[PDB]
């Protein structure tokens, strides 16, 4: 991704997320749109925002549910023109296999979350997230999404998938995360509001851009 | 909720799913609308359904994300009308907090998907739902959603929730659930595809009713 820095665009007013997006166009290819934008605007502003940017846009939606409404939310995101949409693993094989059959029907892209970045990670999911990075490797995932607030655990989770699967990371700013320490482990960095509730969001961006090419 | 059936609206089409809810309104009092149909179709479907038919909405967007981005999602789900949403607990008890917060702001409520109906909860969600129940009632979670296919952890769920909190259970008829075991410790049970795919939906629906009135 350009300068391996992902918007995550979670502000929910069209004309806000347009804005912002437009004034960091420059330093990303790359934006991960969520429910917070998609459920107050409709899944219409992945179409809009595709071309009026031509990004790629990862939909992260978390997808959690049993195979055959996961099969029913992929081709929804899909048919909207997302080009990869992210996938909880803690559901299972059977979730995760759903999701790559539409992947592969489509022509799309698959990310699966296995260890997540908020303080609450540590009750449940991380005690399993080893086991669901080889759980996907196992399904043939390419693409994960693991935890820029503690490198210890994306190093890990780089360990089991390997250097030629695709990794990236939030947690990034806000949740106290680090820029170049992420980069260490994964191949981009998603960052939020460091960037979106910035007054300057593209002397944000840059900042950050500026610190990733010193690494 | 009327009849202890809460119907799983999952067609992707406003029309065909306006026909079906319309068909089996006289039999239910709840529906339970997802991402397949709000994807699809639009948020504004919820108070559409609720305005035409005058059903309480439960949204099932199995929210499963850190806690500032959850307080997001139930904000715009309960702006757009739902009356309770359903809740992951695998994400620890700060992502469920954040929901509860929220719907105590708005006036609405929070189900807790304790442990899922499908084969792949076998593997990661199983072994932590007594667990995440615990943190339920702990957090004060007066809602919960258990598996239809497991009536034996239906009842170990319904051990530490207690007789007083309130249980839908997924998985009845097409996943295999049964209704009157579900019922034996679920308040109520939800059933989509049984009755959406129907050929006579309200002859389904109906059918189920009567095997309910029976227990
Ligand atoms: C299931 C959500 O998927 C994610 O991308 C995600 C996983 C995770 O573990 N942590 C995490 O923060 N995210 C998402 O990544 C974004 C982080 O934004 P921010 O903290 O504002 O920089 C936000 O959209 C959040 O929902
Ligand atoms: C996270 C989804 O929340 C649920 O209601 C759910 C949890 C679960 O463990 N199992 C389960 O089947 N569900 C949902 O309940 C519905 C079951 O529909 P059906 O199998 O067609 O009767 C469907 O919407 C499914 O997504």
């Amino acid at each position: 991704v350009m300068n391996r820095l992902i918007l995550a665009m979670d502000l929910m007013n069209r004309d806000d997320a347009l804005r912002v997006t437009g004034e960091v166009r420059e330093y990303i290819d790359t934006v991960k749109i969520g429910y917070p934008l998609v459920l107050s605007e409709g899944m219409d502003i992945i179409a809009e925002f595709r071309k009026r940017f031509g990004c790629r846009i990862i939909a992260d939606f978390k997808v959690a549910d049993i195979p055959e409404t996961n099969e029913k939310i992929c081709r929804a995101t899909f048919k909207a023109g997302a080009d990869a949409i992210i996938v909880h693993g803690f559901p299972g094989a059977d979730s995760v296999r759903a999701c790559l059959n539409v992947a592969e029907e489509m022509g799309r892209e698959v990310f699966l979350l296995t260890e997540m970045s908020h303080p609450g990670a540590e009750m449940f999911i991380q005690g399993a997230a080893d086991e669901i990075a080889r759980m996907g490797v196992d399904l043939g995932v390419k693409n994960y999404v693991g935890p820029s607030t503690r490198p210890e655990r994306l190093s890990r989770l780089r360990e089991i998938i390997g250097q030629d699967s695709f990794l990236i990371s939030p947690g990034v700013g806000a949740q106290g995360g680090d820029p170049g320490e992420t980069l260490r482990f994964a191949d981009a960095i998603i960052v939020g509001r460091s960037i979106y509730l910035a007054d300057n969001p593209a002397a944000a961006a840059a900042g950050i851009i500026e610190s990733i090419k010193d690494l």
